[PDB]
């Protein structure tokens, strides 16, 4: 639930932000290879999301898996296809479309509703 400005922006944020407390922690000092993305937001859908890498590919995020290797490193230095990768990306960890009260969904839209301890919905 760190929201950031849009699908486009986490991507670059995320490898900038990394950068901005360790420059040369990219392929020049660290193997960082990994894609790591999830966001959590009500139906609204408020495009943005999170991203984050590790240093060894096939190790743990808290996020959606999903290229693991020099491309996703290539993705922490930046030369990234963001036009590839927003197009096919996954639903799997992007944000729920509620409805109105008519069917039951998971619990509240983020975590600061509660989280498991509320049943919020979205009636628009």
């Amino acid at each position: 639930m760190t929201m950031y400005a849009t699908l486009e922006e986490a991507i670059d944020a995320a490898r900038e932000e990394f950068l901005a407390d360790n420059p040369g922690i990219d392929a020049e000092d660290a193997n960082v290879q990994q894609f790591n993305a999830q966001k959590y937001v009500l139906q609204d859908g408020d495009i943005m999301w999170q991203v984050e890498f590790f240093a060894d590919e096939g190790e743990e995020g808290e996020c959606l898996p999903m290229l693991s290797g020099e491309a996703a490193q290539s993705v922490f230095d930046g030369d990234y296809d963001e036009i590839e990768i927003r197009q096919e990306w996954q639903e799997e960890n992007t944000l729920h479309e509620w409805d109105e009260g008519e069917f039951q969904l998971e619990p509240p839209l983020d975590t600061e509703e509660g989280r498991a301890a509320a049943d919020e919905w979205d009636e628009r």
